[PDB]
């Protein structure tokens, strides 16, 4: 717990390098929208158990979109959507699937970090970008900030809660 700072509503701002932001989802659809307008955009949605296969609609940076979504499990689902232009498709690039309800992002070197996979055993992966101070986020949740070092505990808390 010496690690959590928040937690902090919903909120758009340029989030610093070098901390997780560890983002508490507490409802389905967009969780968070992320983008430099460059070479960076990653949305996460949320979606409830039990969901059989649906297109569902959403708003991303401004416009309408439809996914193709699926959630047979008893936990939540949070599909990472991403993509590298203005005017390329999003790719579901990776799911978290999670009863804890969080999602993590990070902001480190030329990347951007993120948890993927299924609770307790969820890992990182990452996306590229040559823009990373330009990376601006809307957070429709309630989240905390954890320095990088502390990357540990922000493994616990997205594998525990």
């Amino acid at each position: 717990g010496s690690v959590l700072d928040g937690p902090y509503q919903p909120t758009t701002f340029k989030p610093p390098n070098d901390y997780w932001l560890l983002i508490s989802s507490n409802t389905d659809g967009v969780v968070y929208e992320s983008t430099n307008n460059s070479d960076f955009w990653t949305a996460v949605i949320a979606v409830e158990p039990h969901v059989s296969q649906t297109n569902r609609q959403y708003v991303l940076f401004g416009e309408n979109k439809q996914f193709n979504v699926e959630n047979n499990s008893d936990k939540w689902k949070f599909f990472e959507m991403f993509k590298g232009s203005g005017q390329s498709d999003f790719s579901n690039r990776r799911t978290l699937t999670s009863n804890n309800r969080l999602v993590g992002m990070l902001k480190y070197g030329g990347r951007v970090w993120t948890f993927h996979g299924e609770t307790p055993r969820a890992t990182t992966d990452s996306s590229n970008t040559a823009d990373l101070n330009n990376i601006s986020i809307i957070i429709h949740s309630e989240f905390y900030i954890i320095p990088r070092s502390q990357e540990s505990k922000c493994n616990e808390y997205i594998n525990n809660g």
